[PDB]
């Protein structure tokens, strides 16, 4: 706990961390069970949600969506590029995974019913925790107290181990939603930052860019053994603290080296 509490005090907000080790079952929690904005996190869970939806739909992955400017909220570059084409389901879920597109993420919350819809995945996979109620831009608000669009790192943790590792998806979707995770392009500062090159990582980053809000969940495989499932979330108390991608990193380092995994050579 002492380690954790003096990151936090420097860095002038809360942080919330759980790791589970797979192959033990050993396990670091700090704030594991308080809320905390999944900003654009949610995106991953909502990928994995329609790639459970593929597996009692047939084709659902390559059906061409065809959007208009309308739809192009601000941070859809993919989405943006794309317009003139249309892009496909798959193509959508790559987008919102990888590069936080807002739009496609959108558009592929319509497709599942909106944020309900995706909270209602969310529970048939054991998940109590997470919530989505709103769309973006505006699950991004992430006021203090405000329990909209949060879920807990423990929770977190708990649902991407059941979807990348365990049976919530079948073989080949799982397959497909761990390697969304591993192309992500926006978390090379954050969970990879803890880790040795050559250590597979997935993960999907969340970054609000208000009260000093930002996130990173992972699966890590170390070298020689049995992967590891963490989650690493932070607010903080003023509408104008600046996130820190330092801190989440530093909290990895420690909540690995709270499992006896670290990157030390």
């Amino acid at each position: 706990a002492e380690p954790f509490a003096k990151l936090e005090q420097d860095f002038g907000g809360s942080i919330g961390v759980y790791a589970m080790d797979t192959g033990s079952g050993a396990t670091v929690s700090y704030r594991a069970e308080e809320r905390f904005p999944l900003c654009s996190s949610f995106k991953g869970f909502l990928a994995a949600a329609v790639l459970a939806r593929s597996q009692q739909q047939a084709g659902l992955l390559d059906t061409p969506i065809r959007y208009g400017k309308n739809a192009l909220v601000p941070w859809s570059p993919i989405s943006e590029k794309y317009l003139t084409t249309g892009m496909t389901v798959a193509e959508l879920s790559a987008a919102a995974v990888q590069y936080s597109d807002n739009a496609a993420a959108n558009l592929l919350l319509k497709e599942l019913g909106g944020p309900a819809g995706l909270t209602a995945f969310m529970r048939s996979i054991g998940d109590t925790t997470f919530r989505l109620d709103r769309w973006e831009l505006e699950l991004n608000s992430a006021i203090p107290g405000d329990a909209r669009d949060t879920s807990s790192p423990r929770a977190v943790t708990e649902s991407l181990q059941k979807l990348t590792l365990g049976s919530a998806l079948a073989a080949p979707q799982r397959q497909q939603f761990v390697d969304w995770l591993k192309g992500n392009t926006t978390g090379n500062h954050r969970i990879r930052a803890a880790v040795p090159a050559d250590w597979a990582v997935g993960d999907k980053t969340g970054t609000c860019g208000v009260y000093g809000t930002a996130n990173d969940y992972a699966v890590v495989w170390p070298t020689g053994r049995a992967p590891i499932v963490l989650a690493v979330y932070t607010r903080a108390p003023n509408k104008d603290d600046k996130h820190s991608e330092a801190v989440i990193a530093a909290a990895a380092r420690l909540a690995l080296e709270g499992l006896g995994v670290n990157g030390q050579q």
